[PDB]
């Protein structure tokens, strides 16, 4: 029997036309997360409260609504509850959710967690929006030009999790079918050799790259950056690219800009003219340090955006404050970005800034915009006043020590 | 019939029992290179010589000897001729080459041409080492802190080019088999979807890895670390990072470190003890900004080492400069590692100075370490110096502006 209680006073978020239909006391599913979960969660609900009861005046409030997935699914529901059917059900059914660190045990044959809860939810859309917040402590000289916006395709690529083991049965026979029907001959040593799949669909790159565009208007952007690497491997991430590029131009009215390949796509709100451009994904990564402040929006595969989305985090001293949600038509997950870091947990020691941002991103999600707007504005401001955890600390000099729970209260404070 | 003429003075490179057996007046074949090679391969030529000449007093000169690939090719021998066989074969017949920048053309259907000559001739290592030069604008806080060196597997992975498009008979041939027999479920969009292939054997593995902890004993390093994707792709990427520490086990001794899963090799010539551990790949990009100083040798995959090799190039201020080497068992290709640059050919304006670190790192390969030294010397002169190429200049104040040839000279000047 389910362990999960519905909270008596508070009501489902719905669905309807595309838009979500947000009641003031909406219930929100959240996972605790593994190791550190345990102590940046209780950070994250009471700075939430304290904006959402600050921004509309003890109007609204969340009803929290604890499911389970990982290491606690276990202890709660037993040895092989990893991941109950029920969480797949209760966030579908209740529209927004949140989550800790999510780990995922080895021997037992168990794929990611988070890549499950995200390909059963088909929560194609992995949003990682990279910032620097000043006063933070970072390896690069101007990590302040960074301010981008990284949509990463959630659904196909290798993460997808669909390869074969060196010597298997299966590995002999796919690479059989391969050389000998497909007339493969690449394969430089067939034997003893494991086997990846990497698949790229036409819907799967039009439906990320149509919410990266979408984004960029609703948000009045300045471009969108194709990131991928065409140049190799031209039939998935060259079709990416391609489709990504056509996708402009028949759904956003995408025009060339001198003898190509960028396109300029005029935003019908504010009439700015929108830069759709590319750029290979090796190139990029030099670019994001090089000239950072010539991108915005970026729409890539999903495991280019991995690589993207961590590379920006650590130049802006984000490692452990990286917001990130992941969403789809009919529900969305925001998620810590960072490891478990099972050695600290429950010592009230970790940055809880990643969660309380995906948080953030949760509320303006919800339509809840003020209280979002609170929650950045406690951030800038705490992480302004040097009043940080041991992270940010240890980096600099003069700065106030702060514990999980206290660097909550700072956020707080600064609102 | 071929227009590649063999030098009257000079001999042939032999191989006996793997090593290299170099005489005084070595043929080293040379590709210009597409693009600004036209620019930087002379500059290279005449540094080179310049060491040579001061290294050994006249005792010894490379006897140089131009053939074919690129563009230059199609203008030599025709048309369609971008690789001659006969490069492949001299490359091969001669044991060391050096090339300037290549550029594949699009709408032929022709793979990247530097991929066809390391997968073609098994140059299965490509060697980048990077490390910072005192002077280098950068745009990080601390450059200095990083010096390693790249083993990127260079035969295999999705770089190796099996892919299918998109409603192409082939690919529905594909994921029919993948669905029909294998039984693939997480084919999210199995229509208009482009499929490519990832493959990682044991054999290609530890022939890397092989090379990676053997440059570590030969260089007295600190350590070697496998860098992999494993937690997703456990077949491929997990499977490299299984036969990376397998290999230091049976082959060079390797013992465990604490509980696992780091391991120490013993240095059989210094007594040092290197250390043997792994980073998943998207931390990497993360650590290697972060914690520079941890990093030493690194071994990893194709597409990896692509990544980490630009990423690592961009933030030591680097791009333009970053040495390659593209090692086989047979022979060996140095390469500039930037692009063409078309827009600058001719203008003998681009910084040289990759093109001239491959061909230090050629000259050391072939045993002639004094001279490879002179160059390193002249190098780290010329750029401390502060007379520089504008790719460094513009990011500097009270710097020199020099041309690619007066950048070559200054190099020669600081021997
Ligand atoms: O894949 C996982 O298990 C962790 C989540 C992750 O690192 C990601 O994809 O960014
Ligand atoms: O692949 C190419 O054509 C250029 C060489 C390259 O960028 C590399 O693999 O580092
Ligand atoms: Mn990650
Ligand atoms: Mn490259």
């Amino acid at each position: 029997e389910s362990k999960v209680v519905v909270p008596a006073q508070g009501k489902k978020i719905t669905l309807q036309n595309g838009k979500l239909n947000v009641p003031e006391n909406p219930i929100i599913p959240y996972i605790e997360g593994d190791g550190i979960g345990v102590d940046v969660t209780p950070a994250m609900l009471k700075v939430v409260d304290a904006a959402v009861e600050k921004a509309y005046k003890g109007e609204r409030k969340i009803s929290w609504m604890e499911i389970y997935t990982g290491e606690k699914s276990t202890q709660v529901y037993g040895q092989d509850v990893w991941l109950p059917a029920e969480t797949l059900d209760l966030i579908r059914e209740y529209r927004v959710a949140i989550k800790g660190p999510l780990t995922t045990p080895v021997g037992g044959g168990i794929r990611s967690l988070n890549v499950a809860l995200r390909q059963e939810l088909d929560l194609y859309i992995c949003l990682r929006p990279v910032r620097y917040y000043q006063g933070t402590p970072s390896p690069v000289k101007h990590p302040e030009l960074t301010d981008m916006v990284i949509f990463r395709e959630n659904s196909e690529d290798i993460y997808a999790g669909i390869e074969w083991k060196a010597d298997s049965a299966d590995a002999e026979k796919v690479i059989k079918f391969l050389r000998e029907e497909m007339g493969v001959k690449k394969i430089r040593f067939p034997e003893h050799c494991g086997i990846g799949i990497k698949p790229c669909s036409e819907e799967g790159t039009k439906r990320l790259v149509r919410a990266a565009i979408e984004y960029a208007i609703a948000n009045d952007r300045d471009s969108v950056t194709l990131v991928h690497m065409g140049n190799i491997m031209k039939f998935t991430e060259g079709a990416f690219k391609d489709w990504g590029y056509q996708l402009a131009r028949e759904e956003f009215g995408g025009e060339l800009i001198d003898g190509g390949p960028w396109l300029k796509v005029k935003n019908p709100n504010t009439g700015k003219e929108i830069v759709i451009k590319d750029v290979i994904a090796d190139a990029f990564l030099q670019q994001i340090l090089l000239r950072p402040a010539e991108y915005d929006v970026i729409a890539c595969m999903n495991l280019n955006g991995d690589y993207i989305s961590d590379a920006l985090a650590a130049q802006v001293g984000g490692i452990g404050i990286a917001p990130g949600a992941n969403i789809g038509d009919e529900c969305a997950l925001f998620e810590a970005t960072h490891g478990t870091a099972p050695k600290y947990a429950g010592q009230d020691k970790v940055n809880p800034g990643s969660i309380i941002l995906s948080a953030e991103m949760m509320l303006r999600h919800m339509g809840w915009t003020e209280a979002a707007d609170l929650i950045v504005k406690g951030m800038e401001g705490a992480i302004n006043a040097k009043t940080v955890t041991y992270d940010f600390e240890r980096l600099m000099d003069g700065a106030k020590l702060l514990k999980c729970s206290e660097f909550g209260d700072a956020i707080i404070e600064n609102m």
